[PDB]
C-alpha cells in the first residue's frame, strides 16, 4: 500500500527459502486468514525502488532481474500455516506512485 509496508512485506537481503517460517508473521493475515501468496525479492532495498525513478503514477516492468522466492499457501490452517516455495530469477512489475514501489503487481510482466 506503501513504500514501507511494501519493503517489510517483499524485500529481503539474504535467501531465505523456507516459506514457513518466514511467512509466520502478522503482516501477512489478511482477512484473519493466513495470505495466500507471497513474492519475496531478495535484493538491497535501493534497487528495487530504482525501479520506479522518475516515475509518478503507473505500473513499472524492471529493467533489472531479480531472485526470487515465491511462497504459496497449500492449505488453511491456524497460525502458522503450510507454505510452499518457487524460486527464479525474473522482471517483476510493481505499481510507482510518486516514485516509490507501493504494491507488488507481477512476474514477468505487467496486469
Amino acid at each position: 500500500q506503501n513504500w514501507a509496508t511494501f519493503q517489510q512485506k517483499h524485500i529481503i537481503n539474504t535467501p531465505i527459502i523456507n516459506c514457513n517460517t518466514i511467512m509466520d508473521n502478522n503482516i501477512y493475515i489478511v482477512g484473519g486468514q493466513c495470505k495466500r501468496v507471497n513474492t519475496f525479492i531478495i535484493s538491497s532495498a535501493t534497487t528495487v525502488k530504482a525501479i520506479c525513478t522518475g516515475v509518478i503514477n503507473m505500473n513499472v516492468l524492471s529493467t533489472t532481474r531479480f531472485q526470487l522466492n515465491t511462497c504459496t499457501r497449500t492449505s488453511i490452517t491456524p497460525r502458522p500455516c503450510p507454505y510452499s516455495s518457487r524460486t527464479e530469477t525474473n522482471y517483476i512489475c510493481v505499481k510507482c506512485e510518486n516514485q516509490y514501489p507501493v504494491h507488488f503487481a507481477g512476474i514477468g510482466r505487467c496486469p
